[PDB]
């Protein structure tokens, strides 16, 4: 038997080795980080602190209203590890919508979108998001819960359990360098 | 009497005797059934060559083990995705009066990276093919992950379209998200446009 990380935070469990990393990923007593990715802020706080931390150290990152928005991500083309992000404002809260551009797997570039809510694992139970990429004649889709930043997406992104594609893929949907990927979030 | 300038057929290496004026040439040979097609299924094992109508015999009597499922909305189960001796699933869809080719395939298009390549040719023409679309959906647990396209024909083949990851193109990773005991279903629609 192992203490959970966060037993510091107020967090009973002791489990097996392996049972550990499982548990610790969706332990309530899991810090919320700053969900911005990906380097370098350190910031660490509760849930009520995530939204005005974004308002006054991440400036930059714009919000849309709707339930069905484009978030055009400029420059795509645009070499290395790169990030896009965006908020997206509907049903009462604020999603993180994020494309990340990594070499996951060594010589492929890769992007990866996913879409998070400010809010807890329990909140983010009852909607789901859809990304869809748009060509001529052409359409990829991803759809399914979006994850509570509670989680993060480096999990996701290693299970490539959000939208996966390359910069191959890309050149069918960008349009003048841009990638225009319609979000549109739902409750169920 | 000088006659004009006749041209032969571009298949007339395969056997097309006709000579015509240039004007009719095209009209002749989008139409000439000495065209020849090669083997649509994967990959390089089949040398077959022949007309667009031998196709779909070719593939009943040489491969058989090509189900053909009846429809324009079906599933499509791959089954032991996870086997390492598995590259490539086959089948064919009938309906609106043609047969469609499924294929899954899997490849270490990048060195080191495993991945599933899906895609749909039509047995006919780039231009019948350009009157239909093609879904290709997989279904998980609050989970769908969808490619729609035009389907490939024939002779243009799905190589290219493959190299160039202009298909349904996913990891091993998720393929065991929506797999279940070991087999992906893969819904795939066909729709006129
Ligand atoms: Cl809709
Ligand atoms: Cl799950
Ligand atoms: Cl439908
Ligand atoms: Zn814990
Ligand atoms: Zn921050
Ligand atoms: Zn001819
Ligand atoms: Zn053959």
């Amino acid at each position: 038997l192992f203490p959970c990380k966060y037993a510091s935070s107020g967090c009973e469990i002791t489990l097996p080795h392996t049972e550990k990393a499982d548990h610790e990923e969706l332990c309530e007593f899991r810090p919320y980080s700053c969900p911005c990715p990906g380097a370098s802020c350190k910031w660490q706080g509760s849930l009520d602190a995530v939204m005005p931390h974004l308002m006054h150290q991440h400036k930059s990152i714009t919000t849309l209203q709707g339930e069905d928005i484009v978030f055009l991500a400029t420059d795509i083309n645009l070499p290395g590890a790169v990030d896009w992000v965006m908020m997206q404002s509907c049903f009462g809260f604020h999603f993180m919508l994020v494309l990340e551009k990594q070499e996951k797997y060594d010589g492929h570039q890769q992007f990866f979108a996913i879409v998070q809510l400010i809010g807890t694992r329990k909140q983010a139970e009852n909607f789901a998001y859809r990304l869809e990429l748009n060509g001529h004649r052409r359409r990829l889709t991803w759809e399914a819960t979006p994850r509570s930043i509670h989680e993060g997406i480096a999990t996701a992104i290693m299970n490539s359990d959000c939208l996966v594609f390359d910069t191959s893929i890309a050149q069918l949907f960008a349009e003048n360098g841009n990638l225009g990927i319609n979000v549109t979030i739902s409750m169920c």
